[PDB]
């Protein structure tokens, strides 16, 4: 009954980046997706710009929607399924916020009834427009929208965890209404697991939406503390996968590694291929992985200003559509895992994750790089123990353990 | 040598409002400008959306520029000259701010060297693209950009007056560089004359840029304090014209009434025609008026949300291009003033304007509705004295007075 992982890329348009919606060129998209499918991927994750699609609360532009459908059709012709992220929102250090949510109309993104009603109509419209596309996977509410909810954001839209979970439900309700039965989820960046009192929580990620989405980025302190060529750096995606399982109510709830990339300087370009192989191999030794989706397809145009340096070189391909060695290595790992490798065995040893109550997760920073749970997991991993995780409050739950096939339970104090 | 006033409208596209740049339709623009020229106007004031034209600091979209040129050409065919406002920025309660100026990239609009360098390139590019258009008037830096500089803005980019004047110079330098010899100016809303310690000052408006631009809006407290059918309400545009002259170094520096409109409920629709006639008649009794430019050509689409109620009905035409009675009245006033009315006589009586030092204007609120200078001017006007204004520091300057033809000088204390 073992789950079979899918392989895709986050689509970063080579001509004009996500600004290409302002000058939409289907032939340029066709060429981008051509070089994507030639690498053997089976899906793309694609990004509308929210204020370009909804420049006024009650103006959702049909032409923008039509363009998204044409993109989805071009991908379908090429054997690529499409997940669409709705609320961007945040992309690569930039916040794209509609004028009707800011300054003179500043209205909290998660709690204002008019903005939330506008967000719902937006998501529902996209989902409904794509509902007749057989290659349309479903919606992700918005890329790492939790980054708006608190520190370190310079101007956050603050919310309680209950408010955040309620907002997520309404957003996913809208996706479900536009495209019933599709794969609708939300995706939060790693503050949801690592930052104490961050409003978006691990329970939100593991108990709302169809699958848990994780974004694995070793610039978060991991590569800095442990080195580029290290257990922790190579295993960081696998760790996020197994950590996220602890809060899941369903024992076989899949986990989607929706973002993973090789950020220089933390991963120099010369080590990107090697890093990509080890990371993919390591995470695919985890059961129930829904898929691996690399960030990103194409380098960002170097004529575009003010990106953090790491953002420019994250592509599997260059801006002129040449395949990088790291692109070649990911394609090779995809090919090997689709055909030549067996399913991963169950992880029967569980590391106890004690995070405080854990619905609220007030001390989740023990899971962050340098934390006791983090280092206990990498130590076990290095010892060959192939660990999963379990919450302290379920660590003696014979039904939880047996449902998961867990036969051994250890704490970080046990690991030392 | 008397100056002859021009007549135009602020172009508010009927299909999609200023969001029409996202779905640019030249035939829809042609039809809009057709109904404009049929009313007898000779120019339009037109508004790019800054973040649509410059979505990234070093991406100024050539297609957006091409669209602006096609709009300018369509207008030229119809005998309409074009002023282009650059930095929007602010339009009708909405702030359109590029992602590269906000939150994670928050960089002060008036002082950050990278943003200011980006603004310069933007203005220079627009001006240069239109420089070969014989109907291209010139640039206005940006619509009421001073609203970003302080209270009551909820999130201002604060600046000292010296910083604001320096920024204006650099912005106009860029316009001049792209289109030498053209009519380049800046336009600040009435806080520049009315709000104590507002960073943009009357000296900035009267001593930087080719002409002084004023925006006359009787919802600023005037209609509320004095009534819709009153001297002060009818004369408010004329007052702003004559007030703005006090800070001018050149005695014949023209003043452009770049915005004037009839906002309901302060001016009910049934009184818009009558209000428009009286306002135009009153301001055109002021010498050196560069022109009168009505806000706006077309009602805002009522399907667009979150505008202040007054914004929807400010058009001379409805959203379906029917001419309103107020449109008919403005066209009639234009026709009469172009052919049937003599030039206004000089205003030889000057009201003293004591504002504190006045370069800095720390007590300019004496010019605001309810202020001593304001009410002294309306009282003189009602008495038939046809007043101009003079700064306290120049009130005994025999050369200033004679250069202006001023033969009588009175203070508000004199008027009582
Ligand atoms: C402010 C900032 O740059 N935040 C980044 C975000 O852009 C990125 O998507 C995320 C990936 O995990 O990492 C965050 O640290
Ligand atoms: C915050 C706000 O609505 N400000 C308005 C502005 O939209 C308008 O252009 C201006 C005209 O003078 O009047 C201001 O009061």
């Amino acid at each position: 009954s073992a789950r079979s992982p899918r392989f895709g890329v986050n689509y970063t348009p080579s001509n004009g980046w996500f600004h290409h919606w302002l000058d939409f060129d289907l032939d340029a998209v066709r060429a981008d997706l051509d070089s994507v499918a030639a690498l053997g991927f089976d899906h793309v994750r694609v990004f509308p710009l929210w204020p370009v699609f909804q420049p006024n609360r009650t103006l959702i532009r049909p032409r923008a929607v039509e363009q998204l459908a044409a993109l989805t059709d071009a991908a379908g012709e090429r054997g690529l399924d499409v997940n669409v992220d709705g609320l961007q929102g945040h992309l690569s250090s930039f916040d794209f916020l509609p004028a009707w949510t800011t300054t003179w109309h500043r209205r909290n993104l998660f709690t204002d009834p008019d903005v939330v009603s506008g967000q719902a109509e937006y998501l529902r419209t996209l989902a409904a427009a794509l509902a007749d596309r057989p290659n349309f996977l479903g919606m992700t509410v918005g890329n790492e929208i939790n980054q708006f909810s608190g520190h370190p954001h310079p101007d956050p839209d603050r919310v309680t965890p209950e408010q955040a979970g309620d907002w997520l439900r309404r957003m996913l309700d809208a996706c479900e209404r536009g495209a019933p039965g599709r794969l609708h989820l939300h995706a939060e960046y790693d503050a949801a697991w690592y930052l104490d009192d961050h409003p978006f929580t691990p329970a939100h990620s593991a108990r709302i939406g169809a699958v848990t989405a994780v974004h694995s980025w070793v610039f978060n302190g991991t590569a800095q503390r442990y080195g580029t060529r290290s257990t922790a750096t190579a295993q960081h995606a696998a760790y996020l996968v197994e950590l996220a399982k602890a809060w899941a109510r369903e024992p076989r709830r899949p986990v989607w590694l929706q973002e993973v990339g090789a950020p220089a300087p933390h991963v120099p370009a010369e080590y990107a291929a090697e890093f990509a192989t080890a990371t993919i191999d390591a995470v695919l030794d985890c059961p129930e992985v829904w898929g691996v989706t690399w960030w990103c397809s194409h380098d960002v145009d170097r004529r575009l200003a003010d990106f953090p340096e790491l953002e420019y070189s994250l592509g599997l391909l260059t801006q002129d559509r040449r395949v990088k060695p790291a692109g070649r290595a990911v394609a090779e790992a995809v090919r090997r895992w689709r055909t030549e490798t067996p399913a991963p065995r169950p992880r029967t040893t569980a590391l106890v994750v004690d995070v405080g109550p854990g619905d609220q997760a007030p001390a989740r920073s023990v899971c962050a790089p340098g934390g006791a749970v983090f280092e206990a997991f990498m130590r076990l991993t290095a010892q060959g123990a192939r660990p999963t995780t379990v919450l302290a409050e379920h660590a003696t739950d014979a039904d939880h353990l047996a449902a998961r096939g867990i036969t051994e339970v250890v704490t970080p104090h046990d690991v030392h």
